[PDB]
């Protein structure tokens, strides 16, 4: 679980969110795995807006905080589970380190700000769906 809060929005992995998020929804990607809704309460969170490759994401399954090395946002191929058939996800990133499906939602930061949420994982791997890319985010 976790979600980032950025001016009037909440964005949060699209498969964990509530009955509330999609009453006030602004915009849903299932390709992404994201889903932005609105808030009354202005956000906590700033959004990176640069190229960073390195970061620290939180692992709730552990507790902890990790450094990661990450890939490009890219198309990747993501086997099915309870919430989506077999699919590419696109804007993912990959990172070696520790997740469990509970951890969704985890933030991954660089020294800019907020890069994105744990979306995929498994066989010491982790996935972040970036949000980077979503400029309308910060107005
Ligand atoms: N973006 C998706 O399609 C995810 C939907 C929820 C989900 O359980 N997964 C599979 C999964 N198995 O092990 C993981 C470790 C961490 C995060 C997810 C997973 C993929
Ligand atoms: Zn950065």
């Amino acid at each position: 679980s976790g979600a980032i809060y950025v001016g009037n929005y909440r964005v949060v992995n699209r498969h964990l969110a509530t009955h509330n998020d999609w009453a006030n929804l602004v915009w849903e990607d299932s390709s992404r795995d994201l889903l932005v809704s609105s808030t009354t309460a202005q956000g906590c969170d700033t959004i990176a807006r640069c190229d960073c490759q390195t970061g620290v994401y939180y692992c709730s399954s552990r507790r902890k905080h990790y450094p990661v090395s990450f890939s490009k946002p890219s198309l990747i191929f993501v086997e099915a589970s309870e919430y989506y058939p077999a699919r590419y996800q696109s804007h993912l990133m990959l990172a070696v380190g520790h997740s469990e499906p509970g951890d969704c939602g985890g933030i991954l930061r660089c020294q800019h700000g907020v890069v994105g949420i744990v979306s995929t994982g498994g066989n010491g791997l982790v996935g972040f769906a970036d949000v980077r890319d979503l400029l309308w985010l910060d107005e």
